[PDB]
RNA sequence: GUUAAAACUCUUCUCAUGCUGGAUUCGAAAUUAGGUGCGCUUCGCGUUUAAGUC
């Protein structure tokens, strides 16, 4: 199941809402795999279809926690959804979220220029080859995830990136928290916002050990 | 195949008002309207009257 792990930088601000007024500090793998599946589509690949489902497991999409200065990758910390990465602290918090207003248009957003972590595992290897394909994709153009992305807010560019074969505490909620998604899909535009409770981290359901 | 798309941080408002390129310094220092040229040329103070007289 050789995976691919990535550096993913904002070249422009992100913006993603979690409801209830909650905020993330990082994007979820959720829109990576949103976002691929889009553009997959758009190259009118077979993977549109394994992605076309919402339910496919074939590749695994893994949140895209932010990749510290020093540190591997931020923890999330117990009930709570500040984020400390192992080596020194680096509380990316609700600081980079910043409050804007947009000709009456208020919300919130994410300082770009931080680093993101990536890593999509594909089990199946024509899975992967067509992984490595639209990864090239994701290489020489960019990636875009949160809200507000036709307008730009979500920009993302791989840095340095290596096809690495993969070889406990949840780093990414589990199906209470509600991770809310919707599968939009382009001919069937049924918009299905499924609130799946859950168990929440500090405790594309994932687990990182230590 | 992103709680997605769907929304231009937009409209109004002149770097403007005061402040003179002004002050100081003479176009004068040197040079003679000088050099050449005869107021010359033509025209006799002539004409008239006895030193008489007793």
């Amino acid at each position: 199941m050789k995976e691919i792990k990535g550096i993913l930088e904002s070249i422009t601000g992100f913006s993603i809402p979690l409801d209830n007024g909650e905020y993330a500090l990082y994007p979820a793998g959720r829109h990576l795999r949103g976002a691929i599946g889009y553009i997959a589509f758009n190259l009118d690949l077979p993977i549109s279809s394994k992605f076309l489902d919402f339910d496919f497991d074939d590749i695994i999409f893994r949140d895209l926690l932010p990749i510290s200065k020093c540190g591997k990758i931020f923890y999330p910390e117990k009930n709570s959804n500040s984020l400390k990465c192992p080596s020194c602290n680096e509380i990316y918090g609700s600081s980079v979220l910043r409050n804007i207003m947009a000709r009456g248009l208020s919300y919130k957003e994410v300082i770009e220029g931080k680093k993101y972590r990536l890593s999509i595992i594909v089990k199946d290897e024509k899975y992967l080859n067509e992984m490595e394909a639209i990864i090239r994709y994701i290489l020489s153009y960019g990636i875009y995830l949160g809200n507000k992305v036709s307008k730009g807010y979500g920009k993302f560019k791989i840095k340095e990136y290596s096809i690495v074969d993969i070889l406990v505490l949840l780093l990414s909620d589990a199906i209470e928290k509600d991770i809310v998604f919707s599968k939009k899909e382009i001919s069937s535009s049924k918009f299905e916002i499924i609130r799946k409770r859950g168990k929440a981290k500090g405790d594309f359901g994932e687990i990182i050990s230590l």
